[PDB]
């Protein structure tokens, strides 16, 4: 993935990304914001007054200082008519908007902060700093960078080398598996947890297995990702994972099986200075 790249123009930046080329303004005071990460980051590097929408319908819970900015609806359904009343100098998007770059860029220049799932770090500094160095804050930026590097080593120092996991999203009643370089990767990637599988196909929402591949991979812990919670429906990953199959593993019977918050995992808000480092806390938790 092609990373964001900056040519100061005086009151300006002539910004270049993945999707493509802005003229974005320097402080700009009237953002558009539909990567819940970098809200988080917003919020860290104290911009919160830079805000101007958000998309209210898919608000995490450690995002409801945002909960009075006007909503642009959710991170699925962009509400085109409330983006352009506001009249936004920068809109910011990450995956989930890129089929409605077009539309997006033609009300106000549109800046990308994808993660890339192959190197996760890079591109999460570079949208950190990217967005840190439009407001002149590159040296906040980079000491928060910093504490999250201190983090990923505290947490890396407790895992155990001769331990598996593997990384599952529910939906509805089926199983998906995940792996390392995935959209849950770090797990692996970073936090260097082993994986049982290290060559699980990567696939946006993932690959269908059943409790019997569980059991043959046996893995040691069970990450959970329950798309059900951010979708809203009835049925809970801790009961389509009560079977005796299941039951087997060593995950299960160490009371391994790990529910992580979707509204971090899910909602993917990785690009977040804080959200990133409550995100490295859980998995250590988990571990340690
Ligand atoms: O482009 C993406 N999804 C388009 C198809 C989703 C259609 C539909 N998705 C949702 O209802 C949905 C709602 C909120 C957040 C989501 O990630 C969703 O997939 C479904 O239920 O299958 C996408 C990109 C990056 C990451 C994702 O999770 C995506 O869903
Ligand atoms: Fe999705």
């Amino acid at each position: 993935m092609l990373p964001i790249s900056m040519s100061d123009e005086g009151d300006s930046f002539l910004v270049k990304d993945s999707l493509g080329e802005n003229k974005i303004p320097k402080n700009p005071s009237k953002v558009v914001i539909l990567d819940l990460g970098i809200l988080d980051t917003f919020d860290a590097l104290k911009l919160n007054d830079k805000v101007v929408g958000v998309p209210a319908k898919n608000l995490p819970k450690y995002l409801q200082q945002f909960k009075n900015k006007p909503s642009v609806g959710g991170v699925q359904q962009v509400d085109f008519e409330a983006i352009n009343a506001l009249k936004p100098d920068l809109i910011i998007i990450s995956g989930r908007q890129s089929k409605f770059y077009d539309k997006l860029k033609e009300i106000a220049p549109t800046l990308f902060v994808g993660l890339d799932n192959a190197n996760f770090l890079s591109s999460f500094e570079n949208n950190v700093l990217s967005v840190a160095k439009l407001y002149g804050l590159e040296k906040e930026a980079l000491e928060k960078i910093s504490d999250i590097k201190n983090e990923i080593e505290k947490a890396k120092s407790i895992v155990d080398e001769d331990k598996k996991a593997l990384i599952i999203l529910t939906n509805s009643n089926k199983i998906s598996a995940f792996g390392p370089q995935s959209r849950f990767g770090i797990i692996h990637d970073v936090l260097g947890i082993n994986a049982v599988d290290e060559n699980i196909k990567v696939g946006t929402h993932g690959k269908s297995i059943n409790s019997e591949f569980i059991l043959e991979k046996n893995p040691d812990y069970i990450f959970v990702v329950d798309r059900n919670v951010i979708l809203g429906n009835k049925e809970r990953a801790q009961g389509i994972l009560d079977n005796a199959l299941v039951a087997k593993t060593k995950a299960a019977q160490n009371k391994k099986i790990i529910y992580l918050d979707p509204e971090y995992w899910y909602l993917a808000s990785g690009n977040g200075l804080e959200s990133l480092k409550t995100m490295i806390l859980e998995i250590k938790n988990a571990v340690k």
